[PDB]
């Protein structure tokens, strides 16, 4: 739409208020908000199962319906999401360029899914019992919004090793965008939306794999056919070494002293777009992790022996 930059207010799945950037054009506002880089649009697929659906538009610019709530949320955290890589590595929208960030809700009938679809981003309603609607969650946005720019820069193959490492890539940044919003920051993805009623979990944990089920050293990897070569369970062995690498800790005998978030984010920032290549494997992204590093830091600098102290610890060389 062509109009005129607004400010509304609207209420989350978790029933926040929050401020909306829309558009006002004739006689109603429009989910558009053209403040970033990049025009981020939102759409209602009204519980159907087509895409994209009809752009959102609102008479008051009062988003407070109970049906309001994800379109508020999928609107709101894409912003935060373009924000977080803009300030911190200067990066314009998922290819770098300023693509534009579309997102769907109300997909389908109490679907339990939110996925980046190469294209765009679709949200599911949850069925209310083990999700509630899917664009409440930031972590979980920041993660396959992160699928974008791998798919932008290293395109690393979703299979075995480069798989899972693309896998955990997702996690670190979705974490990472989770603590850039204050939005109650934590290492564990999606207990804002997982199980609205049991309290305490969420789909893994970074700082403790083995929570879920999921491996925290290389000795204990998934090593059949299931999953294109068990991809979202054994990327709890890289999601161990980069939680190791940001606050330190002790792990199978091996001390690590963290460095904090910010320098993680900046190794595997630089790792993922000069380094890694569609197949690296666990061993070659230590060395690519080392190597940035190095660039970052130097050469015999305290933060490349962490790096490698966290990967050791996991059991990776
Ligand atoms: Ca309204
Ligand atoms: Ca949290
Ligand atoms: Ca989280
Ligand atoms: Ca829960
Ligand atoms: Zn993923």
């Amino acid at each position: 739409v062509t109009g005129t930059n607004k400010v509304g207010t609207g209420k989350g799945v978790l029933g926040d208020t929050k401020s909306l950037n829309t558009t006002l054009s004739g006689s109603s506002y429009y989910l558009q908000d053209n403040t970033r880089g990049a025009t981020i649009f939102t759409y209602d697929a009204k519980n159907r199962s087509t895409l994209p659906g009809t752009l959102w538009a609102d008479a008051d610019n009062v988003f407070n319906a109970a049906y309001d709530a994800a379109a508020v949320d999928a609107h709101y955290y894409a912003g935060k999401t373009y924000d977080y890589y803009k300030a911190t590595f200067n990066r314009n929208s998922i290819n770098d360029a300023g693509a534009p960030l579309k997102s769907t809700v109300h997909y389908g009938s109490n679907y339990n899914n939110a996925f980046w679809n190469g294209s765009q981003m679709v949200y599911g309603d949850g069925d209310g019992v083990t999700f509630t609607s899917l664009s409440g969650g930031i972590d979980v946005i920041g993660h396959e919004l992160t699928h974008a720019v791998t798919e932008n820069s290293s395109n690393l193959i979703y299979q075995n090793e480069s798989g899972a490492l693309n896998e955990a890539i997702s996690d670190i940044f979705g974490t990472l965008v989770e603590f850039y919003d204050n939005r109650n920051p934590d290492w564990e993805i999606g207990e804002d939306i997982y199980t609205p009623g049991k309290a305490g979990d969420a789909l893994r944990s970074m700082s403790d794999p083995t929570k879920y089920g999921d491996p925290d050293h290389y000795s204990k990897r998934y090593t059949g056919s299931s999953d294109n070569g068990g991809v979202h369970t054994n990327s709890g062995i890289i999601n161990k070494q980069a939680y190791l690498l940001a606050n330190g800790g002790t792990h199978y005998g091996v001390t690590v002293t963290g460095i904090g978030k910010d320098k993680l984010g900046a190794i595997y920032y630089r790792a993922n777009t000069q380094y890694f290549t569609q197949s690296t494997t666990f061993s070659q992204a230590r060395a690519g992790a080392v190597q940035a590093a190095a660039d970052l830091y130097g050469a015999n600098s305290a933060e490349v022996a962490a790096v490698k102290q966290s990967f050791s610890a996991v059991g990776v060389n």
